[PDB]
């Protein structure tokens, strides 16, 4: 009868595994985590239930030393181990920091395997800070292009955008958590969509329609209360300052609105218009509604945007 979607989040390389570690700390049920690295010492500290050391013959348990070809060969030589860990997933999020050796080279191989295994495959990757220099940025760009060829949808977070949301004292780790929220809240928004039946119900097949073989994507969530809550939640959903791909130009959108018994038709249209006017395109919308009576004055808008 009913379908149960298996979501897996895969961290590849140092930055991706720290995202996984921090997401596990935050708490994420129903999602399964996989940690993939050449660096055996970092893998030893991973909180992920499923750990895969790749490239031990190539690196002797060290990182890739910024050589993406070593990350790529390490992933290819552990293909069977990667397939075994993914097998059964309906959706896979591959998160990695681009510009080093393991993420840049291995993350596109992991994404390709996930897609070959039948999983809807989303990449969420960072680009390096400009202060890391041009060779790092150029390697990262080759990684991004390789990711884009391997995934169904790709979200790119330029680390330079973190400098737009900090003050001179913000701990680096606090900035990194802001970047993690892009992946965490996207995963959580899909999980929630999949676990609850809506009054206007969207399910994993709608996620597939909007994300499959699409390229660049935006995933966002917004929460507001009071008057203008619908407009404010929709603006929050689509307005992250950390994204390379904004909502502008979107041609397909999956939008789900969750609220209490007070959720009004009028405000549902307001939220939908905010998104479609922001896109500045004729948006093919997949619209859903959930009534959670536990919510009183709160409204949550979830947006997945593709078709750029
Ligand atoms: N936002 C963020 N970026 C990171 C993090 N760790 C590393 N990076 C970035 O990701 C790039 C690659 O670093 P790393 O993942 O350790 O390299 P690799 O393990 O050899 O692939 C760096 O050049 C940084 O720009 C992190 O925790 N958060
Ligand atoms: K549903």
């Amino acid at each position: 009868g009913s379908h149960m979607a298996t979501l897996k989040v895969i961290g590849v390389g140092g930055g991706g595994n720290n995202a996984v570690n921090r997401m596990i700390d935050h708490g994420m049920n129903n999602v399964e985590f996989i940690a993939i690295n050449t660096d055996g010492a970092a893998l030893n500290l991973s909180k992920a239930e499923s750990k895969i050391q790749i490239g031990e013959k190539l690196t002797r348990g060290l990182g890739a030393g910024a050589n993406p070809e070593i990350g790529k060969k390490a992933a290819e030589e552990s293909r069977e181990q990667i397939e075994d860990a993914i097998q059964g997933a309906d959706m896979v999020f591959v998160t990695s920091g681009m510009g080093g050796g393991t993420g840049t080279g291995a993350a596109p191989v992991v994404a390709k395997i996930a897609k070959e295994m039948g999983a809807l495959t989303v990449g969420v990757v960072t680009r390096p800070f400009s202060f890391e220099g041009r060779k790092r940025q150029t390697q990262a760009a080759a990684g991004v292009e390789a990711m884009k060829a391997a995934v169904d949808t790709l979200i790119v977070i330029p680390n330079d955008r973190l400098l737009d949301i900090v003050d001179k004292s913000t701990p680096m780790m606090e900035a990194f958590k802001e970047a993690d929220n892009v992946l965490r809240q996207g995963v959580q928004g899909i999980s929630d969509l999949i676990a609850v039946s809506g009054e206007v119900n969207l399910d994993f097949a709608d996620v597939k329609t909007i994300m499959s073989n699409q390229g660049s994507a935006l995933m966002g969530i917004g929460v507001s209360s009071g008057e203008n809550r619908a407009v404010e939640a929709a603006k929050k959903a689509i307005s992250s300052p950390l994204l390379e791909t904004s909502i502008v130009g979107a041609q397909g959108v999956l939008m789900n609105i969750t609220g209490g018994e007070s959720l009004s038709l009028f405000e549902a249209q307001e939220a939908a218009d905010i998104v479609q006017d922001a896109a500045d395109e004729d948006v093919n919308m997949i619209f859903g509604t959930v009534i959670n009576p536990e919510l009183q004055d709160e409204i949550v808008v979830t947006v997945i945007a593709t078709g750029f």
